[PDB]
């Protein structure tokens, strides 16, 4: 059918997610790229200080974080495509807040992860959980299935 419009947004704490992102808009003509971004504070340059501030927002003790990102109008869409890294088996936080903030939208959801290879299974069915409501197409590692998501 026609081609989907198609719009990229990403959380990148090292940045690996960000170059995954820029690669994948290089590929899917016409995609639209956007960065979201959390304050100084919320998490930490150190990475395990990170990963707990993270585990106690998926254990209910402290809030999900507050993000920025440009005024979108999600349904100016057809596909969404999602990057985040894995972290313990989740999507990082500022994806929970992201999904949310998409409950309105009518089209068609993926997930691209970057990870040094391990708890992807558990990735898949979290992000699916938070992203409860909206069409969730797949959810893959790096621009695997980028193809099989632009038919
Ligand atoms: C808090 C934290 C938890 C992580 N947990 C996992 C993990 O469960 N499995 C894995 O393969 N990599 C894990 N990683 C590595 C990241 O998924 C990987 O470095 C990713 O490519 C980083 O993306 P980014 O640079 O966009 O933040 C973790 C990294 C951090 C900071």
């Amino acid at each position: 059918g026609m081609a989907k419009k198609t719009l990229i947004l990403y959380y990148s704490w090292s940045g690996e997610t960000k170059k995954m992102a820029e690669k994948i808009n290089s590929e899917i003509k016409d995609s639209e790229l956007k960065e979201v971004k959390v304050s100084e504070g919320t998490f930490d340059a150190d990475m395990y200080k990170t990963s707990d501030i993270a585990l106690d927002q998926i254990q209910g003790n402290k809030d999900f974080p507050e993000i920025q990102l440009d005024n979108i109008d999600y349904n100016n869409y057809d596909l969404i495509l999602i990057g985040s890294p894995v972290w313990s088996g989740y999507p990082a936080t500022p994806i929970k807040t992201l999904l949310d903030q998409m409950k309105n939208y009518r089209g068609e959801v993926a997930s691209f992860f970057t990870s040094a290879g391990t708890n992807h299974k558990a990735y898949v069915s979290h992000f699916n959980e938070w992203a409860d409501g909206l069409n969730v197409i797949g959810v893959a590692r790096d621009d695997s299935e980028v193809d099989k998501w632009s038919k």
